[PDB]
């Protein structure tokens, strides 16, 4: 039968294009991921439909209720059958479905505003003049909160009660705030994103230091589904034709605007 | 039997004592509120238990689930007898929960940092460079998203499409907020705790103009709680005694700070 994919909007790997209130279905989304999804569909003979996930989140358990919402929520409760988005691999996450090997690459880093004085999560952690958050939901923010390392648990010990708050609802959001804070913010987020938010108009952002750490992103499906063999042998095999490479040129500097 | 009271930390109406830890029940808050608890459970001859509202909210109906959270949540589920807050006497609320007659009287109001070029509603919503917004919650933000008035309407249209997010989880939030944009961001709330702010340490912010609406803060109870009629006639009393206006000067201006 026809897989569900969930996926959530999230550039470039999955956006409205500018015209879709002049499109039907799949034709509506374009991106890393719709590209991906086309491939993967191909090369495990499949027929598809995107779904945005509804609460727009990527996956986390209640710690009270335990319901896991997000795209992992709709492998989880059999909503969708499969996740093809920037969808981190993490212990918790793999636990409860299964990730295929990782499509792509990355780790959490730094934006600034261009001119901020600001080159190192250390930096950040010494000081309080420049404010600094996450995404109020996600890997990275869970990054923080668990961190034992010092200097990370410095960092998320002032961002869990600095006010107003630090914490941002959506990528977009994060690179407003740098954008619009006079070099007053810096946004902590994954790699992938920074790397294609600095290419972007009005060029007024940048990545800054190494990453704090690596990881990648995998496709997912619910735990044990007979999909995950053959979407895990398109990851791979993808990958060492090149296309995936060819995938993130094409979204992230082909068409740079900086 | 015992009374279980509903409550919200929202300063001056109900605040930790700073010596808290050191002390146990309802000894530990402090506040306006709290003194009307106190007033109220004598003149209506019940003993009670102050407990602070789970989840933090007023009350509102999720539009989903149509569970109610918040106080007002408490009261229709029966977690709570009654709820002594700055709780908004509304028509939603209304027709869930019984409300006394209004304890307090208050509007809509705007806070700015001192030296703002903002003098009304009017003001702001004809520029975009000082940004503005409400709580994420509560009966000041849906007056906004309800609006049909021009200018809040314009408002509203505005706040809800702003990035970043111009609406913050708690009144200290704002104040913060308010306090460290530079007077880039003014914040809409009840004039009762704009007049409180104002009267406190740093003596940075203000309120101006006049009140966008005019509303009160009533007594909840269950709907048909046999409690219900007690409870106004003690509102009723303790106003025309004078003890509602001794207990606004005792926590708004007695100790003023500025
Ligand atoms: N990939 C993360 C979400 C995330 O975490 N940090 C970001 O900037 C983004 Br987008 C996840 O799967 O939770
Ligand atoms: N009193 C309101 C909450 C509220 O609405 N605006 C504010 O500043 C505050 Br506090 C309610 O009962 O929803």
């Amino acid at each position: 039968k026809t897989v569900v994919v969930t996926t959530i909007l999230e550039s470039p790997y999955v956006m409205m294009k500018k015209n879709h209130e002049m499109l039907e279905g799949n034709e509506r989304y374009e991106g890393y991921c719709v590209d991906l999804a086309a491939e993967i569909a191909k090369h495990c003979g499949f027929k598809y439909k995107l779904t945005i996930v509804g609460d727009g989140k990527y996956g986390a358990r209640d710690a009270d209720t335990k319901i896991w919402n997000g795209m992992v929520g709709e492998l989880v409760y059999g909503k969708a059958d499969i996740a093809i988005a920037p969808l981190t691999i993490t212990l918790v996450r793999e636990e409860v479905i299964d990730f295929s090997k990782p499509f792509m690459s990355l780790g959490i880093s730094i934006m600034i505003k261009k001119g901020t004085p600001i080159e190192s999560a250390e930096d950040l952690s010494k000081q309080t003049e420049i404010a600094y958050g996450t995404l109020d939901s996600g890997s990275t923010k869970e990054f923080f909160r668990r961190s034992k390392i010092a200097v990370f648990d410095k960092m998320w010990t002032y961002m869990r009660s600095a006010e107003p708050s630090v914490f941002v609802r959506t990528t977009a959001e994060g690179v407003a705030r740098v954008r619009k804070s006079k070099g007053k913010y810096a946004f902590l987020l994954e790699s992938t994103m920074n790397e294609y938010i600095e290419q972007r108009k009005p060029c007024d952002t940048m990545k800054v230091g190494g990453n704090l750490d690596s990881k990648g992103y995998g496709i997912a499906t619910p735990k044990g589904s007979s999909l995950g063999n053959a979407v895990n042998l398109a990851v791979l095999k993808l990958n060492e034709q090149g296309l995936l490479d060819k995938l993130k040129n094409k979204w992230w500097y082909d068409k740079g605007e900086c």
